[PDB]
């Protein structure tokens, strides 16, 4: 019955949205935020309010708008302006207060309550009490609470609750016991009264039911003394676990405040204060901290800080940094660290070793901020370089383990190198020059290498960035002994696994002209041969049949070496990739390649299915028939049978260098991990459907066939033919109007373009996805999926510079809805830079895409998902840049940038800057460093502009 209630909603939402289509009315708009709420789609509904604002300033008072937008801090200052310019107005005061109770502003909420007590209104008098109870509860003042509670009806969930709290202070446990169960039922029955159309009160019912069950443990915490540890554990664990915006946690802790004071909680409140900063309530976090210190909001500003609680101070100081005062913050840190080593070296009389180590760990985490801040305030130059390296090395000492510490040191060292390499390129633009540079670079290079290595070993699983960074220093440094020793030392130390991530990069340099570099690679690859042969054969096989002599030569030496322990695997894989190149409306295997029909029960793993952790699935049998996909390149629909039993379908492409597609699928892999690790992105299932890419030569290669998918172009062509609509009708429309369309001025083009849109249906996609759906909660979910997955690939695609996104280059999963990108030819601006028909667009946000989303589309799920995704990216911009750098400066893959014709070092540099700009918000204006939502808005604007879409090559179907 539960999953049966949402179906009626989903269906009515469809007609409700189809109604909005016919005419946007505040009547519908109301019934829309409601139904999107019962359907527990908070953001899609938030979108409906965004539209409600930008079209109807009619529910009026910009303070009521900020209040509905849960921007309480904005609505408060808007209500002051609305009260100081107006009068008393009983309504304006209620809001002025609701802001205060949301903000945890008990001081002002209690003052505003008492100092204004004429309140001739009885409803004003009734609401008043609910709030002034919580305000009094926060301020301690329990006499004020019971006064205001004795005004709250015992018929309300609120009235029944506040008694349970007053009983718990006055130690009336049986009273408190019953009041909870009665408040539960007054809330349970209230969740049926407004059964659907409520605020974040359905999600705040969780906040009240959470607190009530917590208040039943605060009950457990009064007479019979056994569970103090058990209760504090569940309190602590279901807090790191729990995730609820500031406001709720205030109240949640206020329940825990009835028993455990902040001074005993300590870690509990610091974790809370930590969130208040990270969310953006510094004024609140400060007060939390001032309380824990038992010392001033440092009103004595010139004075040093209290060392009494080392952790609290560190918190205060990092809050001070994220706050305004940050030369002041830095300063307090230099001194704090100095006070801390003294309080260690001296105060530690052996019998204190736990305190010693935690004091040493806090210090490390202090130094890492010190170096972080020094770089922030000063940048990288001859003065700060040895200072921060000082701070980091010092952090490396006090924690020994800890990824960040070693990582930071490595990067700083690696950027010490870059600083001078780039400073000497500056000099040579206008003998003892190279000698000092040699000593300069060898100075920072070696420790960087060392750092990256001990950083990697502390990262197992997630170390792609650092692993790649090792390879930059490695490959890039035509080897002077010192560097090579550290590299050899690391390779010995670090696990073999590490290197699997990085195999295509290693292979891209088998034929390294530098003598000392080559040797290690070859040796490393051969060890990666002894264990994990499989992750090597396919790529090594390809390399071994290379026109470039030194490649295939060196490639063979390793294959030879691998026969000494895995011969037939090399042998099988040798032949299987040989026959597949030969093969590259149907083809029977018995005519085309008999050796393949011959194959049974091989030990060769099904292309791109090998990974440790997972039982090897091997090619058991190759299906005798391959469909020939009719195209200009006639790809094949090869299909293999697995040693598990499952089938594995592939696309054998003939004249397409699949190596680029590979590094992209790699980049996507990374991006997927990043989104799986940001809480919100994981909360919303944000991902990119990827697929397997197994290059077979420079000509050919295999591609994983994503099941259940049709090109955007397919779904339309079917719908159009079903509904008797001419496939290219917008097209025929344009030419009938303007036979020379392609030659018109921008102004002239826009008209013709607009004409076509105004005389064709923009639903199609939207509409066929409705008919496709077997139900409507399936329909709704498939939409929610589609919307997100697309915004994901919009942002990522932009950073990649992913051009050429026409209706045959993206497709839709007909079972999840999630969108999927294929054909990664045009990467980086490339498509925009071209001579004939330059793409102005950043990513495809065509009309029928916009239209398949919820109405209120771009405001709702899409845009929100856009900054969430873009957010992640800008944070982890270094990892993203490691990958991208790793195939822009890649030797074999530079051929897709000298195509600006139809040395390269200079071009490659730009391409990479261009990406950094995109990840530091300098992608538009040179000088402004635009924040996420702005940049996102700017981009959505750019993707939507008729002036941009009309200029698109007609194939791109800028009207689909
Ligand atoms: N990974 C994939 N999964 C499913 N189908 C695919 C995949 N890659 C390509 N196709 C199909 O092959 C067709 C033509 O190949 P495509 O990749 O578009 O090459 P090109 O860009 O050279 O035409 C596509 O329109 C699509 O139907
Ligand atoms: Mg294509
Ligand atoms: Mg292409």
């Amino acid at each position: 019955e539960r999953a049966a209630k949402c179906r009626a909603y989903a269906k009515a939402l469809h007609y409700k949205e189809l109604e909005f289509q016919k005419g946007p009315t505040p009547a519908i708009l109301e019934s829309l935020i409601s139904i999107n709420n019962k359907l527990q789609q908070p953001e899609a509904a938030a979108g409906v309010l965004e539209y409600a604002m930008k079209h109807f300033g009619e529910l009026e008072i910009q303070a009521t708008w900020y209040e509905k937008l849960h921007e309480w801090e904005d609505a408060l200052v808007a209500y002051d302006k609305k009260m100081d310019t107006n009068k008393d107005d009983p309504e304006l005061m209620l809001g002025r207060m609701r802001c205060l109770e949301a903000l945890g502003e008990w001081g002002q909420l209690h003052q505003q309550c008492c100092e204004k007590w004429t309140l001739v209104n009885d409803e004003t008098q009734a609401k008043m009490a609910r709030m002034a109870a919580a305000a009094a509860w926060g301020l301690g003042q329990w006499d004020s609470m019971e006064e205001y509670t004795c005004m709250i009806p015992r018929d309300t969930h609120d009235g029944a609750f506040y008694r349970a709290v007053l009983a718990l202070h006055q130690d009336l446990f049986s009273l408190a016991q019953q009041c909870i169960d009665k408040a539960r039922d007054l809330l349970d029955a209230e969740l049926t009264a407004m059964a659907g159309e409520s605020y974040s009160r359905a999600y705040g019912a969780m906040v009240s039911c959470h607190m009530l069950s917590e208040l039943e443990e605060v009950i457990q915490y009064k007479l019979v003394p056994e569970r103090r540890e058990i209760i504090r554990q569940i309190w602590w664990e279901r807090l790191q676990g729990c995730q609820r915006i500031v406001e709720d946690w205030q109240k949640i802790l206020m329940v825990r405040s009835l028993v455990v004071s902040p001074h005993e909680d300590m870690r509990t409140w610091l974790k809370y204060a930590s969130l208040c900063g990270k969310s953006g309530r510094l004024a609140l976090a400060h007060k939390t901290l001032v309380l824990l210190l038992g010392v001033d909001p440092s009103r004595q500003l010139d004075h040093p800080l209290p060392t009494v609680h080392p952790q609290v101070t560190y918190a205060y100081m990092k809050n001070m940094w994220k706050s305004a005062r940050k030369i002041d913050a830095f300063q307090h840190m230099q001194h704090f660290v100095q006070t801390m080593q003294q309080q260690a070296q001296h105060a530690i009389a052996t019998e204190d070793q736990q305190h010693k180590q935690e004091l040493h760990k806090l210090m490390a985490r202090c130094f890492l901020k010190l170096g972080e801040w020094q770089l922030n305030l000063q940048g990288i130059n001859e003065s700060t370089i040895p200072k921060v390296l000082q701070y980091y090395s010092a952090a490396t000492e006090h924690d020994r383990s800890w990824y960040k510490a070693w990582h930071a040191w490595a990067v700083m060292n690696f950027e010490a190198v870059l600083h001078y390499k780039h400073q000497n390129q500056a000099r040579d633009e206008k003998k003892k020059v190279t000698e000092d540079l040699s000593k300069t670079l060898l100075m920072y290079t070696v420790p960087a290498v060392q750092g990256f290595f001990r950083s990697i070993s502390l990262s197992r699983g997630n170390n792609l960035q650092d692993t790649l960074r090792v390879l930059t220093l490695w490959f890039d440094y035509g080897h002077w002994p010192d560097v090579n020793e550290a590299l050899v030392e690391g390779v010995k130390a670090i696990q073999i696994d590490t290197w699997l991530q990085v195999i295509p990069q290693l292979i891209a340099r088998i034929d390294t002209p530098r003598p000392l570099v080559g040797r290690l690679i070859h040796q490393l690859l051969t060890d990666i041969g002894r264990y994990h042969p499989q992750a090597l054969i396919y790529p090594l096989t390809v390399a071994s049949k290379s026109t470039t002599t030194a490649r295939h030569n060196a490639a063979n030496k390793i294959l030879k070496n691998m026969c000494e322990h895995s011969n037939t695997l090399v042998q099988q894989a040798m032949m299987v990739s040989e026959e597949l190149i030969r093969v590259a409306t149907s083809l029977e295997l018995q005519y085309v390649s008999p050796k393949l029909l011959m194959c049974r029960d091989l030990e060769l793993a099904v292309p791109g299915t090998y990974d440790p952790n997972q039982p090897i699935i091997r090619i058991q049998s190759i299906a005798p028939s391959l469909q020939v996909i009719t195209s200009k390149q006639r790809p094949r629909k090869l299909t293999l049978m697995g040693s598990n039993g499952h089938e594995f379908v592939f696309l054998l492409k003939g004249h397409e260098d699949l190596r680029q597609d590979e590094r992209v699928m790699q980049l996507f892999g990374l991006v997927n991990t990043l989104l799986a690790n940001d809480p919100t992105s994981l909360r919303k299932n944000l991902s990119i459907q990827r697929y397997a890419v197994i290059p077979l030569s420079t000509n050919s290669g295999l591609i994983g066939w994503v099941p259940h998918c049709d090109t955007l172009h397919a779904l339309i062509r079917d719908y159009r033919e079903k509904k008797k609509i001419l496939l290219n009708i917008e097209h025929r429309i344009m030419l009938r109007m303007a036979p020379d369309y392609d030659h018109l001025t921008l102004m002239q083009k826009v008209e013709v373009f607009e004409h076509a849109v105004n005389n064709t249906a923009g639903d199609d996609l939207a509409k066929l996805l409705w008919l496709k759906s077997p139900s409507s909660e399936v329909w709704f979910d498939r939409r929610t999926n589609y919307t997100r997955s697309l915004a994901v690939m919009s942002m990522v695609g932009y950073i990649l510079g992913l051009g050429d996104r026409h209706p045959s280059n993206l497709m839709l999963d007909r079972l999840s809805g999630k969108i999927l990108h294929i054909d990664f030819g045009d990467c980086f601006e490339v498509a925009m830079t071209r001579e004939k028909f330059p793409e102005k667009i950043p990513f495809r946000l065509t009309r029928m895409l916009t239209n398949a989303m919820e109405v209120t589309g771009l405001d709702g799920n899409y845009r929100i998902t856009c900054h969430t995704v873009m957010e992640v990216l800008r944070e982890h911009k270094d990892s993203v840049m490691a990958v991208l750098e790793a195939f822009v400066y890649d030797p074999l893959l530079n051929w897709r940038l000298m195509d600006t014709n139809t040395a390269l070092n200079k071009k490659a540099i730009q391409i990479i800057n261009r990406v950094r700009d995109k990840l530091t918000g300098r992608d538009f204006s040179h000088d402004d460093t635009l924040d996420v939502p702005t940049q996102v808005e700017l981009l959505i604007k750019q993707a939507t502009s008729h002036e941009n879409l009309c200029q698109c090559y007609i194939g791109w179907c800028p009207f689909w």
